[PDB]
């Protein structure tokens, strides 16, 4: 019918998932407009004529659009691989948010992955209080952007250095991100990079799951099926460390493995497979059954190594196998603050004080401003370097 | 602007019809840059890999959802316009009657000429007028740009001239008909360049209407413009145009009124007033106006024709119509008893043409037949880009 297609045509226009939305449209001819503006290309009069033709209109969309110097910088909260993340607030609305950077060149200088479109989705979809949420992502021909949430609380490595994790707060904790990867799980993901630097605390100082870079989606059978190895040299399970060419097929059991690596870390102060060497960790993880010791101190219940140690083992046997509901009746959990369908609205184990909207003081401090680094080289052929991005944008066609 | 404005105004722009990036314009620019892409030799980037191998299944689904040629059903060719045919068509599904305008891209590139379009696309689509053929639809693919206009079942005036010895009466009737016509254009901002029989289209009352808008440009502060192009068929073409030919020259609306009096000149005598064997003969006439202009040894013609169309067939400067067009219908040939300016398009035409069906093209001459095959593009080594001049031509209605 005429209208049908009208209807159908529509939908693909509106929907927040659609490839040709509203944002996908936007982004793909402001991609074209940046791979095209350069000397060595204007000289063709197809490009140059475009360009000129449409300069006027691709200013006035870079201006009304979501941009960069909408957003005020409070201060750096985090850097690296990457980029780098900053507490920002909003010029317009006021509203403060937790901006993260990736650096466009520096992705596609071997990274392999194209990850942030995993770590998009779920941020902005998951509608889940065990994941940081995704307000806004936006772009230009340098940088993506991810506006999420702040998390004034802080991660758990800073917790962990801060304090002598007792029995009651480590419990919390590690039900926490049982609860939070198992909302992950739902969704059809394996983490593959469950550590203490992704759990990061709210203004209540309750758990929420961040960084979802190394995130896959799981087959029918529930299973992964990757050559070469993903995540942290500390929390990396076996089967994924040795994942060859040969086969690399795995369950989510691994999160499980990461989980036991979380807790065990918790109690002792170290990591259970801590050695000189990064390559040390290595041998001592595949040799899981014999470098598993706990050192002699009266303070670990027998339910806290049971744990440990069904978390701690071969994937075959490893608890969790069963389903996320084996996990929650174990003994180590039962306690009689809170139950599981209403642990996230009892008392936090340490609920941070903060001065203002902006309290930056569960954050070490870092030097800031840079100095604007290293992009792309200017083209001297049609490369389309801003055509990996197009879509990346959450802005127009978000869902609510 | 607050976020809300900001926001709201950039959704309202993917809505508007007079948008650059609107919702349709948006789907050229990736309809095209696939299509500028999907080549072997550019294939080994993997930046356009990538893209490609994304927006596959996508692309092709959009492209069969959209208005496309095949849901047009040809009912016959009814002119041929340079860089493609028009065709009578009927709509496949909601069986509405069109002149669907065709338009070759390597046709276009090949011969520069290929921003024409835009001041066509943009008259015919927001002109809102009666004395404009009005665009409803605006659709392309990789080859051709497709302009569905209303059909004009009463033909054009070429043919109207050649079947019937025109009374003053109607000449009258046609000329005010133009001069209403063209002020509407101007009142646009637009110098049409380009007023012939060819482009006077009668509706199915017999009625005018300016078709094909293709020299048509925008008037800058002074109401004037700038030009330079390889002038086709003289004859109804001003001095100034003529005398224009590379730039080295601006000239006002009062061109349009030149035209206007060959056209006068047309109707009562049978034959353009600078008419020659070769094309370079017709502009040394209408160059040396002031000697060739002449009237046949039959005093057929009234006084007030003659006055008129010496009015409008003169230099720029003294030319009628430079102080405004209302010294045009105070003019005296215009003076009659049949109808009013004001109500002139809703009086009776001289010729109603009787019409049998919906599809009634009686009016118009059977075209030949090209019987020649169109030429293509050659497989790119680089990025040519043959695709980024008809980005946001697509245009639908309400
Ligand atoms: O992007 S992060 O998740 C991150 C760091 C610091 C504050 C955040 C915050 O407040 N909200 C969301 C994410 C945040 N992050 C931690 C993982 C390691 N790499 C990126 C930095
Ligand atoms: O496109 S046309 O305006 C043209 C020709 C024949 C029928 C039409 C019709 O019925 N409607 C609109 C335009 C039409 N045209 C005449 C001008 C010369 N070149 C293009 C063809």
């Amino acid at each position: 019918s005429f209208e049908t297609r009208f209807e159908k045509m529509d939908n693909l226009l509106r929907d927040p998932k659609s490839e040709v939305n509203s944002d996908c449209l936007l982004d793909g001819l402001d991609a074209l407009v940046y791979d095209l503006d350069f000397p060595a290309l204007r000289k063709n009069k197809n490009i140059d004529n475009f360009l000129s033709r449409y300069k006027d209109t691709i200013n006035k969309i870079r201006d009304l659009r979501m941009k960069a110097e909408d957003y005020e910088v409070v201060k750096v909260i985090g850097r690296g691989a990457f980029g780098e993340v900053q507490l920002v607030r909003h010029k317009s609305t006021r509203k403060v948010y937790a901006m993260k950077l990736l650096s466009k060149f520096e992705m596609i200088k071997r990274s392999d992955s194209a990850f942030f479109w995993e770590e998009r989705d779920i941020m902005a979809f998951a509608n889940s209080p065990w994941v940081v949420q995704l307000f806004y992502a936006f772009q230009d021909d340098r940088y993506l952007y991810m506006v999420m949430e702040y998390m004034p609380g802080g991660d758990l490595v800073n917790l962990m250095s801060n304090y002598d994790v007792p029995e009651k707060w480590a419990r919390f904790y590690t039900a926490e991100v049982v609860l939070a990867l198992d909302a992950i799980h739902s969704m059809g993901f394996i983490h593959r990079d469950v550590k203490p630097d992704n759990m990061l605390l709210d203004k209540s100082g309750h758990l929420k799951l961040a960084d979802f870079g190394t995130c896959m989606k799981m087959n029918k059978e529930g299973m992964v099926r990757c050559d070469t190895a993903v995540g942290t040299p500390d929390y990396i399970s076996p089967e994924v460390l040795k994942s060859q060419g040969g086969d690399g097929y795995y369950g989510r059991e691994c999160d499980w493995w990461s989980v036991g690596v979380f807790l065990y870390e918790m109690l002792v102060g170290d990591t259970p497979f801590y050695a000189d060497s990064l390559v040390g960790t290595y041998s001592k993880i595949m040799n899981h059954k014999n470098s598993l010791t706990f050192p002699d101190d009266n303070d670990i219940s027998k339910e806290a190594k049971n744990l440990i140690c069904a978390f701690l083992t071969d994937r075959e046997v490893r608890l969790g196998r069963n389903g996320v509901e084996e996990i929650k009746r174990h003994l180590f959990f039962k306690n009689d603050q809170w139950a599981w369908e209403t642990l996230r609205d009892t008392v936090a184990p340490v609920v941070p004080d903060l001065s203002s909207d902006i309290d930056t003081s569960n954050f070490d401090d870092l030097e800031e401003d840079k100095g604007e680094e290293e992009t792309f080289p200017i083209p001297k052929a049609f490369v389309g370097n801003q055509l990996p991005f197009v879509g990346f944008t959450y802005y127009s066609n978000r869902r609510y």
